[PDB]
C-alpha cells in the first residue's frame, strides 16, 4: 500500500490515483516518491498499460512544483534529482505505455508531468497552464524539450510567455491532447483503450517507446553551448525577480517584476 | 513496361499505378523492385513530379509488408536493404516531388511508404493503420523517424501502440495528409496540383527538398546508443511473441502474448 | 527617429511599424537596417514585449525579398550577412517576446521572418506565400529549417513547392498562426496579449526564449552534408534557371524554367 | 574468492590478477563473468585504484576472444550483451582509475579490453597484436572506436589491417602505452602509480574520468548512418570468408579469403 | 598602459609579459581582466601573431587559478564566467595566432591556458602539472575538453590523476608542446616562427583557426546527458572532500580525503 | 592506359604511379580524372591493396593544387565538385587499403591528399608542408578537418599557419607517417606490408575502414554555426589579399598581404 496514491489492477491494466488532494496533488518529494514506487512495483510482465488520474471529481488535477521545496538559496530549483526531473525521466523510460487520464486544472510541472507521459485524454472541462514566468523560474534545457514535441514553437511560446491557461478544446486542436470527452466518459473511453493496447505485443512496444525517447532526445550541443545556457539560468535563480516570485506565491500577492 | 506498376505521363507529370491488386498491393520484393526501376526511369530533366496510387476502385491501397518474406527466427526483418527500407530511402532522396494520392486502407509499411513521400492528398473514405505491434515486429530507427515529422509525439504514439485505423478527416486534423476530397474528384484535384507544382522551378525544389530530408535526418546519437537499441530489436526479434505474431497472422487467428 | 519605422511606447510595450509603403515593406538593407536599429534601441529594461506591424489598412504586410537586391552573376542570394539572414538572427536572439502583428499579403522572406518571431496574430483576410520555386532562388538551410518548427513536413514541403498562398484560416489549422481575429479588433487584441506578457518575469522569458532558440536549432550534421548541400545550392545559383527566374520577375512575365 | 581471478587489496589500491592460464586468458562468458563480479566487488569508498594484471611470468597476457564462443549461425559476434562488450562498458563507467599492467602478448578483444582502461603500463618485452582480419569478423562500432583516442588513424589502420604485433617500445612511441618498464620492475612501478592516485581526491577523479567517457563517446551519427553500417556488418557475418576464417583458426590452417 | 601586464610590438609581433609576480602570474580576475584587455587592444589588422610570455628568468610561469578567489561552499567554482573560462575562450576564438612561451613551471588552470593557445614552445627546463584532483575540484566539460587535443587519452588521465608534473621533453614526446628549446635560445627561436607566421596570409590564418575551433568543440550530446553531469559536478562541489581540499591549500598541509 | 598514371599489378597489389611530371604532378582536373579513373578499374575482387607513388627519383611526390585552375576571386575555390575534394572523399570511401608511398617534396593539397589515405610510409629524404597561408586561400571544413585525425591540434596548427616544410623523421615523431626507410628499401619495404594485408579478410577490412570513415567524420554542428563559418570563407575569397596571393604565384614574387 501507499500513502499518497491508490492503485488498482483489473487483466494487464493498472491505475494509479492520485492520493494527495489536501494539497492538490502538488509535486513533493515525498508524493513522487510514492508515485514511481507504485510505477515500480508495476514493471511486472502480466501489466502491460498504465494510467495516471486524479479522484473522480477533481477541481484540480495537480497544482505542480510544490512552491515551498523550491531552493531560494542560489541554487539550481530544477536540478537533474529534483522530483519533478526524477518522475519525468522515469515515465519516459518506463517499458509500458503510461496514459495520463485527466479531470480538472494543470498547473506547471504538472503539465510538463502529464506532456512527457505517452497519451492524454481529458475531460472537456479540463484546463492546462505553464507557469514559470509566474515565478521568475528559469526552467531547464531537458524540462523545455519535454514541451516541445506536440505543438508547434509559436503555440509552445504562448503558453509559457503568457503562463494563461487553455481549453482542452484548444489543447486538442493544437496536437497536446489525443481525446477529448465528456468527464462521465473519461473513465470509460480511456479504459477501452488501455485494455485494447494490453492485447497488443508488449515487447515491441517497449522497443518502438524506447526508439521514440531517444530519437525525441537526439537534438545534440557542444559543451560551450550547455555551459553558457547554465550561466544564463544561474543568473535568473540568483535574481531579485526569482525572490520575488516565490515571496509573492506565500504571501498570496501578485509578483511585480523588475528585471534584475 | 513493368509487370507490377502501369506508368502514365502528362507533359511533366508521371503518373505510377500500383498492378499488385493479386496480393493488394503488399511491399512484396518483385512489386518494391519495379516501382524503384519505374521512379530511376522517370528521373529526367522533362519529369517534375510523380504521384504514386492505387488502381481507381480499391478497397485495399497496399496491405503493407508482405507477411510471407518476413525473416523467421533471429534474423532482422528490416535491414537496411529489405524492400520498405530501400523505396523510403529512394522516395526521400529522389529529386522531384513525390505525392502519395490515396484511395482504399493503408497499413503498416505502407503507411511509413506515404508518410515518407512529400505530400499525401486522400479519398474522404480512406483508412490509416500502423500495425507492428499486431505482430510483434520491432521496428527500425529510421522506420519510427519516418513517422514523427508530421504528427506530434503522443498522437504517434497512440497510433503504434493502439493500431487501430484512423479516419482521413483526422488524419487531416492531427497534420498527416495534405488534403481530403471526394473519391470522384481526387484524380483530378491531385493531378492539377501536380501540374501546378511543374510550372515552378525543379532545381529550387530539388536542393529545398534534400535541405529538409537533411535536417529531418539530423537528430544523432552516439554508436554506444545505436548498439543499445539494436540489441532490444535482436531481444525482440528472438522473442516467443515475434513468432507467435507471424504465426496468428498466418493461421488467421489472435495473436495471445505473454512478455517473452 | 528613423526613415523606414515608426516606433510608439505604451507603458511596457514598443510596437516598431513598417514605414516603407512605396515599396510594399520589401526587405531593402535600407529597410531592415533600420528595423534592426531600432529593435536594438528597444534592448532596455522598461521595454518587456515587442510588436511588429505594417500600417493600418495596409493590402501588403510586406512583399519578401528586395529581388533587385539579389546578386545575378553566381553569387550565394542567401549568405550569412544578406539582410533576411541577420533579421531571422536578431528576432530569435532578442532577449523579449516579439509578436507578429499581420494584416495584408505576406511573401517570401517576410514569411520566413513573421515564423522567426515568438507569437504571430493575424487578421481574418491576411494570407502567406513561400515563394523561391517561383525564381529559381536555393534557400538556405538555416532559411528552410526556420519554417519547420510550426507545422509538418507535407505541410511545409506543399506550401515551398506549390507557391500557393494560404489563408490565415489554414495557417490557424496547421499550426502556423496563435490566433486568428477580425482587423477591427486585430490592434487591441495583440495589445492586451503584450500588456499581458509585460507583467510576466522578464529574465525568466528570456532564458527560456534563449533555450528553445538553441534546442531548435541542435539537428546536426557532419561537415561533408552541410559542403554537399552548398554545393547543391552553387550549382543552383550559378543555373540558366536562377537567371530566368530573376529575368521574368524584373521583365513581369511567366518563367520558362528547363532544369539546367 | 572468484574461480577464474584473485584479488589482493594494498591499502586503496586492489590487484585483480587473471587465474585463467590453461586458456592462456581468454575472454570466455565465465572469465568475464569473474573480472565482472570482482570489479563490482570493489566499488567501495576505502578502495581507489584497481590494477588488472596476469601473473607474474605469463608469456601470454590475453589470447583475446574465446574463438569457440563466436557465433558462427549468421549471427552478430559482438553484439551488445557480449562478453567483451559488457567488460569494456564497465571498465570505462567504473568510479575509480583501472590501470592496466601487462607482461606478456596482448591479442584481439584483450587489446581492446586495455585501451578501454584509463592507463596501460607494460614490461618492455610486451607485445599487441589486434586481429579481427585474420578470421573475418566485422568489428563493431562502439569497439573501434575504443581504438581510436589514444595513437592517430594512420597507425591504428597499420594495425588493424596488417594485424601484426608491435612492440612495447612501438606503442609508447604511438601514444597507445604510458610506461614501458623492464619486467623485473613492472610490478613495484605500477603500485607506486596506484598509491600515489589513491592519495588524491576520489570525487573529482570519478567525475573527470565520467566528463572524459561521455566526450569520448561524443562521436554521434543520425540513425540512416548506424542502420547502413549495421547492414555492411551483416553482409560480412553473412559471408563466405566469415565461415573460412572461423574454421582455418580452429584447424589451425592459413585461411584462403575470396571476398565473399 | 596595463598594471598586470607588458606589451612589446616587433613590427607585426606582440609580446604579451605577465606582470603579476606578487602572485607567481596566479590567475587572479585583476590579471586575467588586463591580459584580455591588453589582448583585445591588439586585434588590429598591423598585429599578426602574439607570444604569451612569463618574464624573463621565471621559476613559475603561473601557479595556476587563484585559490583564494574560488568560491567555496556550493557555488559552481568554474562557472561561464569566471576569470580561466573567459580567458580560454578569448585566446581560441582571436583571429590571430597566439604562442605560449613557457619558461617555469606550469600549473592547473595555467596548463588548460597554454594548451588553449596555438603553439607551445618551451624551456627544457619548463615543467607541467594538471592540478584538481589535489583540491577535490570537478573540472568542467569545457576545460577538461581544452586537455584532449594533443595527447591520447591514457596520457591525459596519467596527467589529470597522478597530478604529477612532466618534464618538457616527456611533453614534446606525447605531443603537447610543438619545440623544446635552451633558455637562452627560447625568445630567438619563438620570435623567427611569429615573424615568419607574420608574412603569410592573415584572412586565411584567422578562418582556419576558426574552422580547427568549431571541429575541436563539435563533439555533441543531448541536454539529458549535460544535466546528469552538472548533477554530479554540484555533489563534488557540495562534498566534505572539496572544502577539505581548499582548506588543506590555504593551511598549507596535505589534504585527507575520505569520498564524501 | 591512362594519360597521366601508369598502373602495374603485382599479385593482390596494384601501384598507381603519378604520370604529370611536366606540372610536377600538381592535382589538375585532368590528372585527377585519371587517377579516380585508375581507382575505379581496381575495384575489382582479386584486387586487395593500392600503393599511390610517384616515379622512382622524383624530387617533388606532388606539387598540390593546381594553382592556375583555382578561381580567380569571388568564387568558392574548394567546392565540393573541385578535384582534391573528389579524390580525398573517393580514397577514403575506397574499400581496399590505400598505402601513400612518398618520395620527394608534399605540397598543400597534396598533403591533404596522403592524409586522407590509409597507411603513409616515407623516403628518409621526404619532406611535407601545408601551404593556404602562401596564397590567402581559405581552406574548407572538410579539408581542415582530413588533417587532424593523426598529429594533435598544436603540431597541425604549426604546419598551416608558418607553411614551413618538416622532414620525414618530424612528420614520424608527431603521428603522420606510419614509417620512414632509407629510398632504396622504400618500394619493397611497401610492397611487402601491401602483400602481408591482401592474404587478410577483405570484407573485414573494408567494413573496418568504412567504420574509421564515419567516426572520423562524426563532428557535428548546427546549420547557423556552418552557414556563418562558409560567410567567413566568403570575406575571404572576396578579399583584396586573395587576389594579392594568386597574382604573386603567377608572377612567382613575394605576396604582400595587408588584412583585407
Ligand atoms: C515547474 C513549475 C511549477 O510547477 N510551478 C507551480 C505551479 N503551480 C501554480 O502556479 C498553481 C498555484 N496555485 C493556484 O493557482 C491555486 O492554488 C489553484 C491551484 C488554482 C487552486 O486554487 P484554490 O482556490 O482551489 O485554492 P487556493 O486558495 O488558491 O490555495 C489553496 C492552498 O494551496 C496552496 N497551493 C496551491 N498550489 C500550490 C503549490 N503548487 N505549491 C504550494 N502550495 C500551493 C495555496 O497557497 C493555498 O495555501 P494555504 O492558504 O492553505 O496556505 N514552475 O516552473 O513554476
Ligand atoms: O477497436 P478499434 O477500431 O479502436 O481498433 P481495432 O479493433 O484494432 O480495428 C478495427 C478493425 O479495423 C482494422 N484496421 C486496422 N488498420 C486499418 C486501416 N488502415 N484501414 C481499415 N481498417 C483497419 C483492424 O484490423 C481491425 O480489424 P478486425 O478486428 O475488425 O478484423
Ligand atoms: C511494417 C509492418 C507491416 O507492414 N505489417 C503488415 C501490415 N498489414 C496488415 O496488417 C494487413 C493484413 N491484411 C489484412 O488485414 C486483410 O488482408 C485486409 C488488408 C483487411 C484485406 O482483407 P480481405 O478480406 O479483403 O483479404 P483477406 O481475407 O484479409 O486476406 C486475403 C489474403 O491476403 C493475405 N494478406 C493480406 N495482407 C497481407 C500481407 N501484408 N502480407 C502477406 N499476406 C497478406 C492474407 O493472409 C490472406 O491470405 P489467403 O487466405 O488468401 O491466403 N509491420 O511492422 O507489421
Ligand atoms: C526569400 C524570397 C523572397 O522574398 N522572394 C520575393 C517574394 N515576393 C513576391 O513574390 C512578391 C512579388 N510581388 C508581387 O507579387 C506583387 O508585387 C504584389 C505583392 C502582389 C503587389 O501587387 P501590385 O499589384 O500592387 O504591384 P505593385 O504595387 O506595382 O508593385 C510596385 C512594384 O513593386 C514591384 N515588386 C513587388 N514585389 C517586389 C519585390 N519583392 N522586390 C522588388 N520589387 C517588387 C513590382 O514588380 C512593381 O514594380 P514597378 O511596377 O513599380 O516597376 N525568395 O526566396 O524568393
Ligand atoms: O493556383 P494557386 O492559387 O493554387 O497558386 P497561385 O496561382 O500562385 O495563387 C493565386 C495567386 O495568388 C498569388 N499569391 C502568391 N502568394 C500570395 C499571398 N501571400 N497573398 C496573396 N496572393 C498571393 C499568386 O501570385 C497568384 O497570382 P497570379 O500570379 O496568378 O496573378
Ligand atoms: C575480438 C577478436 C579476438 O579476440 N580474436 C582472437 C585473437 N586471438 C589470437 O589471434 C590468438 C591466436 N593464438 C595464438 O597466436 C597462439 O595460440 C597463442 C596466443 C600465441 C599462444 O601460442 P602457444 O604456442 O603458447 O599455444 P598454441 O599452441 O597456439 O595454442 C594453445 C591452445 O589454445 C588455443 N587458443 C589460442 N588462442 C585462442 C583463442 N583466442 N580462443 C580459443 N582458443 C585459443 C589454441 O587453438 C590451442 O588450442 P588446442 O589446439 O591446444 O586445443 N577478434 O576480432 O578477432
Ligand atoms: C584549475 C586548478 C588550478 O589552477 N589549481 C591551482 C594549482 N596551483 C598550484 O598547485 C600551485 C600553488 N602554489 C604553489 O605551489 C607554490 O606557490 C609554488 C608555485 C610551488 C611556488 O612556491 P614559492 O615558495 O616559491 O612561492 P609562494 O610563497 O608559495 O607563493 C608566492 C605568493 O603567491 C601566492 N600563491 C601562489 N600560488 C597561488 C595560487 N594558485 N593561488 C593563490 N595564491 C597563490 C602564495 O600564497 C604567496 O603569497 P603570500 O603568501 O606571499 O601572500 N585546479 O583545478 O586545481
Ligand atoms: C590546397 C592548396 C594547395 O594545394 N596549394 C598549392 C601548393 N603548392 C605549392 O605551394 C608549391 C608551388 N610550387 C613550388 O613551390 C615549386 O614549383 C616547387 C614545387 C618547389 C618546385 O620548384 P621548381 O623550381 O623545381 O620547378 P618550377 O619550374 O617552379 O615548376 C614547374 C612548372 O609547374 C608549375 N607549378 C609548380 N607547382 C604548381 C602548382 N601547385 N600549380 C600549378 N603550377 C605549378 C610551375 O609554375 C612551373 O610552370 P612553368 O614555369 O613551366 O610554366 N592550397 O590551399 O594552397
Ligand atoms: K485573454
Ligand atoms: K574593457
Ligand atoms: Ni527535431
Ligand atoms: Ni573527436
Amino acid at each position: 500500500a501507499y500513502q499518497y496514491v491508490n492503485v488498482v489492477t483489473i487483466n494487464k491494466v493498472a491505475v494509479i490515483e492520485f492520493n494527495y488532494g489536501r494539497k492538490l496533488n502538488a509535486l513533493s518529494k515525498v508524493f513522487i516518491d510514492d508515485l514511481m514506487q507504485a510505477l515500480s512495483d508495476l514493471n511486472r510482465p502480466e501489466i502491460r498499460c498504465i494510467i495516471l488520474r486524479a479522484p473522480s471529481g477533481s477541481k484540480v488535477f495537480s497544482a505542480g512544483h510544490d512552491i515551498h521545496e523550491l531552493p531560494s538559496g542560489g541554487r539550481d530549483p530544477l536540478s537533474y534529482d529534483d522530483p519533478l526531473r526524477q518522475i519525468t525521466r522515469m515515465i519516459q523510460k518506463f517499458p509500458k505505455p503510461i496514459i495520463s487520464m485527466v479531470e480538472g486544472s494543470v498547473w506547471g510541472g504538472a503539465f510538463e508531468m502529464i506532456m512527457s507521459s505517452d497519451l492524454i485524454i481529458a475531460a472537456s472541462t479540463s484546463t492546462f497552464s505553464m507557469t514559470p514566468v509566474n515565478l521568475g523560474v528559469p526552467y531547464n534545457l531537458v524540462g523545455i524539450h519535454n514541451l516541445t514535441r506536440d505543438a508547434g514553437f509559436h503555440i509552445v511560446k504562448e503558453l509559457i510567455f503568457t503562463a494563461s491557461p487553455i481549453t482542452a478544446q484548444r489543447a486538442l486542436a493544437v496536437g497536446i491532447l489525443n481525446h477529448v470527452v465528456e468527464v462521465e466518459e473519461l473513465e470509460d473511453f480511456t479504459l477501452q483503450m488501455a485494455h485494447h493496447i494490453s492485447e497488443k505485443a508488449p515487447l515491441a512496444i517497449a522497443v518502438i517507446k524506447e526508439e521514440l525517447r531517444v530519437l525525441g532526445e537526439a537534438h545534440t550541443m557542444n559543451s560551450d553551448e550547455f555551459e553558457r545556457i547554465q550561466g544564463m539560468r544561474r543568473a535568473v535563480y540568483d535574481s531579485e525577480d526569482y525572490q520575488e516570485g516565490m515571496n509573492a506565491f506565500l504571501e498570496k500577492r501578485k509578483p511585480n517584476f523588475v528585471g534584475h
